[PDB]
């Protein structure tokens, strides 16, 4: 129902992404959807080509559960959070299903903008074949935040970020070194994501532009050469995103 959960569809063309071992560029649609009830939020995105890629992120209200006010300083409120990523991929082989779970919270930084802290630990089931296959691997630190800028050209204009500080995983130490002589791998990585957004009635244009700090933990530049010539990795710096997309709800 539109009165708490929201439906989109988008267009997205994203450029020099760094998630992978390869650079990449591509266009493809996307369904989101952000709810918002009592005892529980929930954001969530499934992508699919111009096979299937989403990301789910559904928190509990302890607050509400436990029905005790566990508001103290500026954290209003905590939740159970959770974090899930699954990328089919073309094979049983190249997919990927990643649980975060932990505590999480949100901020009153007495300022017209909305701050929110998540920490989680994660088992790993599927990963690209990777190392770090069925165990419990790593940790997360989501931190987000929402700032409502203005109105500009009819719509509402406004900015959020989030970034994710991922370290503690055991890949890097266990997969192998890279032509490079460095580690092909990595124990940490950080995506960090700054993001602006023009929202009307119904449609909506973002630009997003993200900074990857050895992106999908892939060491940057390591060498490597999977049957075309060596190649570096380049698994740190800026790739960008453009966003259209229609926003449902009825009047």
């Amino acid at each position: 129902l539109s009165d708490w959960w929201h439906q989109s569809v988008n267009v997205v063309g994203s450029y020099h992404t760094r998630f992978g071992p390869q650079i990449r560029n591509d266009t493809y649609l996307e369904y989101e959807a952000f709810a918002k009830k009592d005892w529980f939020d929930f954001y969530g995105y499934a992508d699919a080509p111009v096979p299937l890629f989403m990301e789910i992120e559904p928190r509990f209200s302890i607050d509400k559960l436990t029905n005790t006010d566990l508001s103290f300083g500026p954290f209003k409120e905590w939740y159970f959070a959770n974090n899930y990523i699954y990328d089919m991929g073309r094979n049983k082989d190249g997919r990927q299903s990643t649980w975060y779970m932990g505590l999480g919270t949100d901020i009153d930084t007495g300022l017209p903008m909305s701050l929110s802290m998540n920490v989680y630990a994660k088992y790993q089931w599927q990963n690209y074949g990777a190392a770090n296959e069925n165990e419990w691997d790593g940790y997360r630190f989501k931190i987000k935040y929402f700032v409502p800028i203005t109105d500009l050209w009819g719509g509402q204009l406004s900015y959020i970020g989030f970034t994710n500080f991922d370290w503690g995983s055991d890949l890097g130490d266990d997969s192998g070194n890279a032509i490079n002589g460095i580690k092909t791998r990595t124990n940490n990585s950080i995506a960090s994501s700054h993001i602006l957004a023009l929202n009307y009635d119904h449609w909506h244009y973002s630009v997003v532009a993200r900074y990857w700090h050895d992106g999908g933990q892939w060491n940057d530049d390591a060498e490597l050469n999977f049957g075309n010539g060596n190649f570096n990795v380049r698994s740190t710096g800026w790739g960008g995103y453009l966003v259209v997309g229609y926003n449902f709800h009825h009047h």
